[PDB]
């Protein structure tokens, strides 16, 4: 639990006139860097990333049966193309298509949902709003180190919901593999609440060790949204994480 | 028709100096495709690709307790450089570590294994030969349409193992994903029988379907391994699954 501020890394935001926080985690060596100690601390909404636990949930308790049950469009047509179109919770998950979910958080319950996500130690100690609403509405808040401790316990199958449950969610959050490296991970986007930010939070699996890691950055607008990953990936390669 | 020769394909063996088979299935429409109907159908040693089998039964019987365990390496030295290192089962994988396996193969044992061939109806489920290898030198031969047949029953979790066995091994199987499209697969270089041939067998993940492949091709030297790969992505491309 020992960690290191880099300051240097400021230099991935300021290229692209943003402010932002990157933090990792080496899991063999149980270090954490970061170019922001005060901001890798600082609770922002959750917005997309949200699915992760959502997803865990909805498994756990069967609300989704497997990667393959179809939540079908319901005809209402809404301005993201891609979320007009039947799904699964790999393409809801890659898609972030917030209606399929927000079923999903009808299904769980009020009770449910804030019980388990107690079990997971995940956000603040009183959330708050509607079932289907709070994790946009802004009830809920957590921080870059947190969504780290979040994924650590994920990664290991120590969060209290069936393996099953875990092996499913993780196969759903695969994003990018090659003959280097495997990247499990959600995005964000935050815009209901000030300041409007973007997230990229997940792991980079290696053959001989796995890096975490959880980013935020201002996000002013839709516009920025591939810096999320791009700034992530300019910081796993100065730190020769991948090629 | 449900199978549909497209004699289009030896283009790109040819153009790529060699010969060989490519074999696609159309999970959602239930249809195949072959460049060559004729040698689809024809059994060859599975060679390394019979670490998918293996990793099941091994999994599922408990002489491997999962993804994460350490095979240590016996500090003898080895033709292939990254044998000669520890493995988990999805470096072991990766790597194509026969030694690994073999050592799986012992402590599976001759009648285990026989028995749980048969149950996954795995080519001519013939294991005369050394227990330890008989996939590489020994009695047993599959077609690319019977690897198909095996691989469509994985996929759905349907062989007659623990759905666990099959998700571990499914994802020690990952190999590439993009924002396109996911590959899982094992490739295979059979030279201790004649004729020496390449394996890739596996199928590609997209959003609302699934492409199995099976293709082998000549190998009378280890400079066409590439081509594996080459070959079946050129098909894909081809055949508009891939960009
Ligand atoms: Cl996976």
């Amino acid at each position: 639990k020992e960690w290191q501020e880099n300051k240097s890394w400021n230099a991935h935001f300021t290229e692209h006139k943003s402010q932002g926080v990157v933090v990792l985690w080496n899991e063999n060596k149980q270090q954490g860097f970061t170019n922001n100690l005060k901001r890798a601390n600082q609770a922002f909404l959750p917005a997309s990333t949200f699915k992760i636990p959502n997803s865990l949930i909805a498994l756990d308790l069967g609300v989704v049966k497997d990667e393959h049950q179809v939540f079908k469009w319901d005809g209402q047509t809404r301005d993201i193309a891609t979320w007009n179109r039947d799904h699964n919770l790999i393409t809801a998950m890659k898609y972030s298509v917030v209606p399929v979910y927000q079923e999903f958080a009808r299904q769980i319950g009020e009770a449910r949902m804030s019980k388990m996500l107690h079990a997971f130690d995940y956000g603040n100690e009183d959330i708050s709003g509607n079932v289907d609403s709070f994790w946009l509405d802004g009830g809920i808040r957590i921080s870059a180190t947190e969504q780290i401790s979040f994924l650590r316990k994920l990664y290991h199958n120590k969060l209290h919901v069936s393996e099953r449950s875990q092996r499913i969610v993780k196969q759903a959050m695969l994003t990018e593999a090659n003959g280097d490296y495997i990247i499990r991970a959600k995005t964000g986007y935050s815009t209901r609440i000030e300041p409007k930010i973007g997230w990229w939070v997940g792991w980079v699996e290696l053959d001989d060790n796995v890096w975490f890691f959880a980013m935020n950055m201002d996000m002013p607008t839709s516009d920025g949204l591939g810096l999320r990953q791009a700034i992530t990936k300019e910081v796993l390669k100065q730190e020769k994480i991948i090629p």
